[PDB]
């Protein structure tokens, strides 16, 4: 490694710096958790400085241990790790936001997260069930004002427990509601949403840019494809023939093309892998560049394919994916 003390970062609207390539940690239920531990250690070792998890992924104990293990063995300093967690929808009530963050931190054994996000804007009833249901099997939705959720998030930042705060799965209207909030103290630094060449989010992205909100792309390689979350007949992004042709031309891979596309359009990009080789491969995103004509060809792949509809949460007004953007 010629110089691993530096790496590519973007300045967020609160003055903190976010590494532009993030390691995704979600794995399907059939995968055991010891795997998350090793994969995060490998990611750190490969040069990932941004690590994305969430309370609901049920891996934070493992992800935390991997981070502390790599600090303790001298590979990395805490300040050169950007760690994201997320507030699950059964803790949107403002009184529960801080306890949920403290709980993440306790599982992690870290003093702070770098970023805390409202994970999804549809609230469900508080309690131990992450998806609470009634006698008829219907989800018990909760009526919570997310402005009040945001205010509690602001207090977490002021207490130092989250260096930065942001949102996920917010649409144009929901972001406006937060930006116009009475007494707003901190804008969200980011909106983490699904983004890839079949769903390139240009309209939402331009809106985010106009407000200096960074868009953070998940499922940027086409998603984990885990049923029932993702339909098995959705097209497989990484078999796209334009992506494959650019990959061959560049002597890279479809995945790397998909990742590089996001970097060049100003998006911070996540990439999940629990495989040694693919983990290292994904860091190659910084070793080549796409021309304007290649970026235009990738822009032309847009085709309204949303892998993660999360339509179990459809119905309430805060369900984000029924508006155009
Ligand atoms: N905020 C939200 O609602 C939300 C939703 C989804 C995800 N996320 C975050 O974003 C992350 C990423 O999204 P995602 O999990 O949907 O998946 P993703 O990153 O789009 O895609 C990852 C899949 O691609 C594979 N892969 C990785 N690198 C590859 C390469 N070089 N070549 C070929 N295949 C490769 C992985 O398999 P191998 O593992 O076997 O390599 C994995 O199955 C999550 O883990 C999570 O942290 C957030
Ligand atoms: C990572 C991801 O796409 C998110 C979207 C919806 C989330 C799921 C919501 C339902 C759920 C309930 C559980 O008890 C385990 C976690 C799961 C299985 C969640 C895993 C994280 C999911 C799958």
């Amino acid at each position: 490694s010629v110089d691993d003390s530096k790496y590519q970062c973007v300045k967020l609207n609160d003055g903190h710096f976010m590494p532009v390539l993030g390691f995704g940690t979600y794995a399907p239920a059939e995968v055991p958790k010891s795997k998350a531990l090793e994969a995060v250690k490998l990611a750190i070792e490969a040069g990932f400085h941004h690590i994305d998890s969430a309370h609901v992924y049920n891996n934070e104990e493992q992800v935390g241990l991997a981070i502390r293990s790599k600090i303790a063995d001298g590979s990395v300093k805490r300040e050169d790790i950007f760690y994201t967690s997320k507030l699950w929808s059964n803790s949107h009530r403002p009184e529960l936001v801080r306890p949920a963050l403290e709980r993440s931190l306790k599982n992690l054994q870290l003093d702070y997260v770098d970023l805390y996000l409202i994970h999804f804007p549809v609230s469900v009833k508080p309690g131990e069930e992450v998806i609470p249901k009634d006698e008829n099997g219907k989800i018990l939705f909760d009526t919570v004002d997310l402005c009040a959720t945001w205010e509690a998030m602001e207090k977490c930042k002021d207490a130092g427990l989250a260096k930065s705060i942001g949102v996920s799965n917010f649409n144009h209207r929901l972001l406006e509601m937060i930006l116009n909030k009475p007494g707003l103290k901190y804008k969200p630094v980011c909106n983490q949403v699904e983004c890839h060449p079949y769903f390139n989010q240009r309209k939402l992205l331009d809106f985010c840019k106009s407000k200096d909100i960074v868009l953070v792309a998940y499922s940027a390689l086409g998603s984990h494809r885990e049923e029932p979350w993702v339909d098995p007949n959705s097209p497989v992004l990484l078999e796209d023939p334009v992506l494959c042709a650019l990959a061959k031309k560049h002597k890279r891979t479809p995945a790397l093309i998909a990742l590089r596309y996001q970097l060049q359009r100003g998006v911070v990009v996540l990439a999940k892998s629990y495989n040694e080789q693919r983990i290292r491969q994904n860091v190659q995103v910084f070793e080549f560049q796409l021309t304007s004509e290649e970026m235009k060809a990738i822009d032309g792949l847009n085709r309204n394919v949303r892998y993660l509809t999360l339509d179990i949460f459809a119905g309430p007004p805060n369900y984000p994916f029924s508006d155009e953007y």
